[PDB]
């Protein structure tokens, strides 16, 4: 069986919740399903980009470093894939994964996906750290009419960035929500202090218990498991055939340089790079309260300005994230070919221009802005069958550290300030904090714009 169409590269980079869809043409497009979630996290992937830019590396420090990390990775995504999970996105710090099931089969498939964790922790004996949520999920798609992104938001989705931040190294915590749902008889836990959560220790099943029959029976139940002649697939997706109207969908979700590769159309290795490039990190806070109906009208309503002023400006989406009733987009300027002399001014102007419009729509509480400027890691991350485009460095992680820990304004680095064409009075000082895992970012300054009001 032939099996290497575009329609199917383009597959790769797309989870099974897109690739067998059938999303309405309205946007934003909102669905809603119940499921377990997965987050693992890799440590490391901070110290050994930083370490790979070394002149050790003799200039294919971005090839050794892909390679490495991709031989990690996709280790941890076949085991994913072969315990019947869809990877939904990649960064380069962590993966986010999902089991759909009907209500009713939750107990099951949280069984299914605390021995594929522990799978995980089995091939590191770099660490990683895994949280588990189970629960209701909203899926929210939004874009224009060339481009489309999605979203998870939701129950599972808060509880999974709870049980996440509280795992240390080789943990496998359990949200409330999923060691309320899960079958108890069979986990052995223990408690976390001033928490609600559970680490999980072991799996303990009953005599008769054989896990490969239950496996199987749980199948039953994951829609695009291949099986028959199709067994030995990781991926049902791999069967796409050509398809152009599916194809026309799908391309929507991928950024053009991959496009471009993907038609054969430039050297498929152009992408992994070492490359000096402006972060522009963009948060879109909503309240407590606000319920995935209404966020969903607000991200689209930012993202139709974002994607115009980014376009005049020349940067681009490289991932859109959400967490901690947060929508993040990791914006970037100075892309593969899309280099310019006057960056650092126009990413400074483009986020500025990003945060006035975005402040005055309904249902936004906060915005806050990251800039930051310097060598990041640029390539396509995972496996074969499953992996995307992603930025790796510490650039990318104090510009995610400046919007969080200086909300509500626009705030940037030492060497964008520095290196822009501007005056320095368009800049304010800001009093410089301590930050997780960010070793003194250098001075940081809020980007106050031309005028004082
Ligand atoms: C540090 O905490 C987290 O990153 C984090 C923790 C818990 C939930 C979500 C995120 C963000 C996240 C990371 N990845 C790799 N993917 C996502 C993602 C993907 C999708 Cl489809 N929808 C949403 N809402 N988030």
């Amino acid at each position: 069986e032939f099996q290497d169409w575009p329609i199917v590269r383009i597959a790769a980079h797309l989870p099974d919740l897109i690739v067998y869809g059938h999303f309405s043409p309205e946007r934003p497009f909102m669905d809603y399903f119940d499921g377990v979630l997965m987050f693992v996290d890799i440590s490391g992937f901070t110290a050994m980009t930083e370490k790979f830019s070394s002149a050790m590396y003799m200039d294919r420090g971005a090839e050794q470093l892909v390679e490495i990390l991709n031989y990690h990775i996709s280790a941890i995504v076949e085991k994913v894939l072969i315990f019947g999970g869809d990877i939904l996105k990649f960064a380069g710090d962590a993966l986010l994964a999902l089991w759909r099931v009907e209500r009713k089969q939750l107990k099951n498939i949280i069984t299914v996906v605390i021995k594929c964790s522990l799978e995980i922790h089995g091939l590191f004996e770099i660490r990683v750290k895994i949280g588990l949520a189970a629960g209701h999920i909203s899926m929210l798609v939004f874009g224009d009419e060339t481009h489309s992104h999605f979203l998870v938001i939701g129950q599972a989705v808060d509880d999974v960035r709870l049980a996440q931040n509280m795992a240390q190294m080789n943990d496998v915590i359990l949200s409330p929500n999923c060691w309320q749902l899960c079958d108890r008889s069979m986990i052995e836990i223990e408690s976390v202090p001033d928490q609600r959560a559970v680490k999980v220790n072991f799996l303990k099943p009953p005599p008769n218990f054989n896990f490969d029959e239950f496996f199987t029976k749980c199948t039953t139940f994951m829609h695009y498991y291949p099986s028959g002649e199709h067994k030995n697939l990781l991926r049902l997706a791999c069967t796409l055939k050509p398809d152009p109207e599916l194809e026309m969908s799908l391309q929507k979700y991928v950024m053009e340089s991959i496009l471009k590769q993907i038609d054969n159309k430039q050297l498929q290795g152009y992408l992994s790079e070492l490359r000096p490039v402006t972060i522009v990190f963009v948060n879109l806070m909503f309240e407590d309260q606000d319920k995935a109906e209404e966020i969903g009208p607000a991200i689209q309503d930012a993202y139709m300005h974002i994607t115009s002023v980014l376009k005049i400006f020349q940067g681009q989406i490289n991932k859109v994230f959400m967490f901690d009733k947060g929508c993040s987009f990791l914006c970037v300027f100075g892309f593969p070919g899309e280099k310019v002399p006057d960056e650092l001014t126009h990413a400074l102007e483009c986020a500025m221009d990003i945060f006035d419009f975005c402040s005055q729509v309904h249902k936004i509480q906060t915005v806050s802005i990251g800039v930051a400027s310097g060598i990041v890691f640029c390539g396509i991350v995972g496996h074969t069958v499953r992996h995307e485009y992603t930025v790796i460095g510490q650039k990318v992680n104090l510009a995610a550290r400046m919007m969080m820990y200086y909300p509500g304004i626009v705030t940037c680095d030492s060497v964008t300030y520095n290196g822009s064409n501007l005056p320095a009075y368009f800049f304010k000082e800001l009093p410089k904090k301590v930050m997780k895992g960010v070793a003194d970012s250098g001075p940081l300054y809020q980007y106050w714009g031309r005028t004082e009001k």
